[PDB]
């Protein structure tokens, strides 16, 4: 990785996400340090127009793989890294099981020694009775692996996840997500074997905040190889 290095320490990071849903508008602000070397992220997210439209955990997936660690041995399978400093162009369609779904697309990258993401959000076919346009999902989240391929043609990466939220019922609500990664010079990456990413996030809330606000501590770690 030529940009293996730019990971070496503490980073800070920075995360501008601009939605809509339905018609419903938005805008989260978010912000933290990434330590790589220990697949650890730090983020606190602000809702910037107010309330939030949909349910927090919804944004997780969507609110930076780069901070990721790959064991030593691995190594040669970062791409995330590898696309650094110019960065990588991320998009998803996340269908909601039963209901509407979200097609995102991001920019990951370098602006002097702070790793920005962008995000454009769009959702559609939403239900306002449902769990998503209803808010009923639980504020929680549980630890899952994702299945990294590389797309060559590509040049980039292909993944496909399912992510499980609670319904507060005691049920499930999914998100299928389907995910497609490409650098964004013309610049060399690093093609990965298939492997993995394993995580774990927990979300939290700011006792002096009085926004609309997610708190959120994540690790992942490569496997697999």
């Amino acid at each position: 990785s030529k940009g293996e290095e730019l990971f070496t320490g503490v980073v800070p990071i920075l995360v501008e996400l601009d939605g809509d849903v339905n018609g419903h508008k938005f805008s989260v602000s978010g912000e933290g340090e990434g330590d790589a070397t220990y697949g650890k992220l730090t983020l606190k997210f602000i809702c910037t127009t107010g309330k939030l439209p949909v349910p927090w955990p919804t944004l997780v997936t969507t609110f930076l793989q780069c901070f990721a660690r790959y064991p030593d041995h691995m190594k040669r399978h970062d791409f995330f890294k590898s696309a650094m400093p110019e960065g990588y162009v991320q998009e998803r369609t996340i269908f909601f099981k039963d209901d509407g779904n979200y097609k995102t697309r991001a920019e990951v990258k370098f602006e002097g020694d702070t790793l920005v993401n962008r995000i454009e959000l769009k959702g559609i076919d939403f239900k306002e009775d449902g769990n998503i346009l209803g808010h009923k999902l639980e504020y929680n989240y549980n630890s899952q692996n994702v299945y990294i391929m590389a797309d060559k043609q590509k040049n980039g990466i292909k993944v496909n996840f399912k992510i499980r939220h609670n319904i507060e019922d005691g049920s499930v609500q999914l998100a299928d997500h389907y995910q497609q990664n490409t650098p964004i010079g013309d610049g060399p990456v690093l093609l990965p074997d298939n492997h993995y990413l394993s995580y774990q996030s927990a979300l939290s809330k700011d006792p002096n905040e009085k926004r609309d606000h997610m708190v959120l501590l994540e690790f992942v770690t490569a496997a697999g190889i």
